[PDB]
């Protein structure tokens, strides 16, 4: 029968001692941990689980060396307390930087934001997920420790009255919490509703990490460099189990005893879809992802169809315009370096961007995971046509404006000049346009011409400077505008020009700006904010979100309508046409070419 043994962090370290002989002092096998904190466990599974304050990760592996994953890579400020929940399958975690208690599976999978409201700091974690309770410190403010259903509703206030408290453990057996008072260096310890409380031991110069086994409690200590040891109740018997140990982050019991009980998503996940998240009435609550929501049948989960994207250099985040006002999540997506423009295909659901270090037209899903190189030459703004599946986009050290097919393969030019500087650049495939910007010689120019390069028009001289994105609503036919250097928005008609100027006032850099369903969003780089504007019965200028730091691009995505979707003639086989399909008119289907090739006779080849 495995024995238990006692695992503890430290420095770029997690070493297991055997417990009731103490000794056997060894490193688990794991490579590139850095600084090792928050430490957990899955008994059934053999897996260890720990956070890394430094990199500020959480990683997974098997004890036994390894089958080592990366479970959470983004999103993460100061994250602090970690936990597993052994019966549902979940890993919890907590931040005290962006003040969020998070969920997901415990390979990383449907991560959720479970609380976000009123919370100050909060830093140890400890789960009973038979009972379906979660409880934590809070360090700010007034410190304090809470409790909250595991899904992260009927939330309480449990002990009003503590310092800063770390070692927050539970006695599953004996019904009791255990934590670590920072300020009055003691350890305390009450029952399940924060009552019959009491001091175990008083005299300690830095108590820190904290866990619970049989009889007793075990805790770490800075300023003794120890792992120590006493009777869970008296506070007697205390012993050394390891000195000259500095900067023991955390410690735990190795021991399938510490994760029993039972409750309703042990078997087969509740038959939720996604998370299973277990309650103290109820059993459980099916759980979805962030963004995600439930389902009629209060099982199955739907992702998200009408959305909000932004980029910044180092991340794409998503908002939704929610009723709960759900918070903003990090798009979990490897290797973005200098994120300069985004779109998104909503056929096949796909997010693209432009890299400007390593000069790439990249793309991912938004779980990160189909990642792809479209494009590998200094792209500067880029256009998506849903229905040719053709990608525009604008090259800054040639000048000119290049189609690219989804998948890679090169279309062609469309547009080149001697004099022109093509910059902003979006598509209207509906009607069969193109708009872009003109960043030319002292004259800037807001320009419209074809998908194919024809049909070229000025469309504004005077009232320019330094236009930098552009945006459009084929519903109500409208096109939008943002001037980086007079920091005005305008407004005008598609074919027309009925010129309003709808915002001028307190601007300091506009850098991009999208139609959400009836809002005109921005974004200001130098004042870091996102802002809206109502078009109907005007709402008024609102602020959105503030802090947001180096914000290159915005972009809006809508639910796509399948049925309205393959009615357009341009999507049904691109019309025939090998290369450029153009719609104008009475609404009826033309074929053209790229600069290099000419149309050939059958109107349809190149
Ligand atoms: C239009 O885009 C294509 C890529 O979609 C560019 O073609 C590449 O050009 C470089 C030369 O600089 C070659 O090494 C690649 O093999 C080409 N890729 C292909 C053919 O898929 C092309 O340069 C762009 N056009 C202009 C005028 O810049
Ligand atoms: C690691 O552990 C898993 C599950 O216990 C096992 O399947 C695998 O063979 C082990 N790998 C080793 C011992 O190298
Ligand atoms: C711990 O102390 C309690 C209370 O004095 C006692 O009942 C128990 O036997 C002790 N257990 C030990 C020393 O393992
Ligand atoms: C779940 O859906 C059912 C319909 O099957 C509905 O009656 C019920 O209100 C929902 N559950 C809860 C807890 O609201």
């Amino acid at each position: 029968v495995p024995e238990a043994f006692l695992l503890f962090s430290r420095r770029a370290d997690i070493r297991r001692i055997s417990l009731e002989t103490n000794n056997n002092n060894v490193a688990i096998p794991l490579t590139g941990v850095k600084e090792a904190s928050a430490l957990d466990f899955d008994v059934t599974d053999n897996r260890i689980y720990w956070t890394d304050i430094s990199l500020k990760t959480i990683s997974r592996a098997f004890m036994n060396g390894s089958a080592l994953e990366h479970v959470v890579e983004f999103g993460l400020d100061y994250p602090e307390g970690m936990a597993v929940d052994w019966l549902g399958k979940n890993l919890y975690w907590a931040d005290t930087g962006t003040n969020r208690i998070e969920v997901s599976k415990l390979d990383g999978q449907h991560r959720q934001v479970l609380v976000w409201k009123d919370l100050d700091s909060p830093r140890a974690l400890a789960l009973d997920p038979a009972e379906g309770f979660m409880y934590w410190t809070e360090w700010g403010g007034k410190p304090k420790i809470d409790r909250a259903a595991m899904d992260g509703s009927e939330r309480t206030t449990l002990v009003p009255n503590v310092g800063r408290a770390n070692g927050l453990t539970i006695d599953y057996a004996k019904r009791r919490l255990y934590w670590t008072d920072l300020d009055t260096n003691l350890i305390e310890s009450s029952n399940m509703l924060g009552l019959n409380r009491e001091v175990i031991a008083d005299d300690l110069p830095h108590p820190f990490g904290l866990t619970q086994y049989q009889d007793y409690i075990y805790w770490t200590d800075w300023s003794r460099r120890s792992i120590e040891r006493a009777n869970k109740t008296s506070g007697q018997n205390r012993t050394i189990i390891q000195g000259h140990l500095d900067y023991v982050m955390d410690i735990l019991v190795f021991h399938s005893s510490r994760q029993s009980g039972w409750n309703e998503c042990a078997s087969s996940n509740g038959h939720c879809s996604h998370l299973c998240l277990a309650v103290p009435v109820g059993g459980f609550v099916c759980g979805c992802p962030a963004h995600y929501s439930l389902n009629a049948d209060n099982r199955t989960c739907s992702a998200p169809t009408t959305f909000l994207l932004f980029s910044q250099k180092s991340a794409i985040n998503r908002m939704v315009i929610d009723e709960q006002q759900s918070p903003d999540i990090i798009l979990p997506i490897h290797s973005l370096r200098n994120v300069r423009a985004i779109d998104y295909d909503p056929l096949d659901k796909q997010l693209y961007w432009i890299d400007s270090r390593q000069n790439m037209i990249r793309k991912a899903q938004e779980d990160g995971s189909q990642g792809f190189t479209v494009v590998v030459i200094q792209p500067y703004d880029l256009s998506i046509d849903i229905y040719s599946r053709y990608i525009y986009w604008t090259c800054e050290a040639t000048n000119v404006i290049n189609v690219t097919r989804l998948d890679g393969r090169s279309v062609g030019v469309v547009l080149k000049g001697e004099q022109d500087r093509p910059r902003a650049i979006v598509v209207n495939p509906e009607k069969g346009y193109m708009y872009f910007t003109n960043l030319q010689e002292r004259s800037p120019k807001i320009e419209r011409a074809a998908l194919d390069g024809t049909e070229r028009e000025v469309l504004f001289f005077s009232g320019l400077s330094k236009p930098i994105a552009l945006a459009l609503d084929s519903r109500l036919g409208k096109l939008f505008w943002a001037d980086s250097d007079l920091r005005r928005i305008e407004s005008s008609d598609l074919s027309g020009a009925n010129r309003i100027v709808l915002e001028d006032s307190n601007i300091l850099q506009p850098v991009g700006l999208t139609v959400f369903e009836n809002w005109l969003y921005w974004i200001d780089k130098q004042q870091q904010m996102i802002e809206k504007i109502d078009m109907t019965g005007r709402e008024g200028r609102t602020k959105v979100q503030a802090r947001i730091a180096q914000l290159s691009d915005i972009h809006a995505v809508k639910e796509l309508n399948l049925q309205e979707y393959r009615q357009h003639p341009c999507a049904q086989d691109n019309g025939g046409c090998s290369h450029i399909c153009l719609v104008k008119g009475d609404g009826t289907t033309r074929c053209s070419c790229p600069m290099h090739l000419v149309l050939l006779q059958d109107e349809l080849s190149c």
